[PDB]
């Protein structure tokens, strides 16, 4: 069990989409403007090592990240970890290290189709003029922009709900389920 080699091996299997997803899911530990020099997954893992979030004896955050981005394949191959274990662990109060808010936004981005993404842009433009949007941006990029313009955040979900309600009930459900548990605390 060579820890450094394993991190490299995992990183080699992660693609550009995975990197962007992992960066998003790491936002409340590695701020948005500090992610620029992070060019591959191993560099992300090394930043997490520097922050003592990832160590030979501390794999929980790496496992949580890989689970949330649905790389169950890499969890099996490189970390001998099953979906069943992760569901049990992350359902235990206090175990998850990614905020429920950040997971909620990521889960919206997983659910949204290509056509729904076009609708999101169009509907957001009706609700807001502060965001700089373009057709190349994915939904995570849109969320980052909404956060930059302070129209999205924890406890600032009005615009997100107004847009999602017009796209698909499935999205509003994700938000409402998150809100209910959050207020429950």
């Amino acid at each position: 069990m060579d820890f450094s080699r394993n991190l490299y091996d995992i990183g080699e299997q992660l693609d550009s989409e995975d990197l962007a997803s992992l960066k998003f899911l790491s936002l409340d530990y590695i701020p948005q403007r500090k992610q620029e020099p992070i060019k591959d997954a191993l560099m992300l893992f090394q930043r997490l090592q520097e922050k003592r979030m990832l160590e030979e004896s501390n794999l929980s955050f790496l496992k949580e990240l890989l689970f949330r981005i649905n790389r169950l394949d890499l969890l099996i191959t490189y970390l001998n970890t099953r979906k069943e274990e992760m569901e049990r662990e992350l359902q235990t109060p206090g175990r998850a290290q990614i905020s429920a808010y950040r997971v909620m936004l990521y889960q919206i981005s997983e659910e949204v189709s290509r056509s729904e993404l076009r609708s999101f842009k169009a509907l957001l433009q009706e609700e807001d003029s502060k965001c700089k949007l373009d057709d190349d941006m994915n939904l995570l990029d849109i969320f980052i922009e909404m956060e930059k313009r302070v129209i999205l955040g924890e406890g600032k979900l009005d615009i997100l709900k107004r847009v999602c309600a017009q796209i698909n009930k499935s999205l509003l459900k994700i938000i409402n389920d998150y809100e209910e548990f959050s207020k429950e605390r």
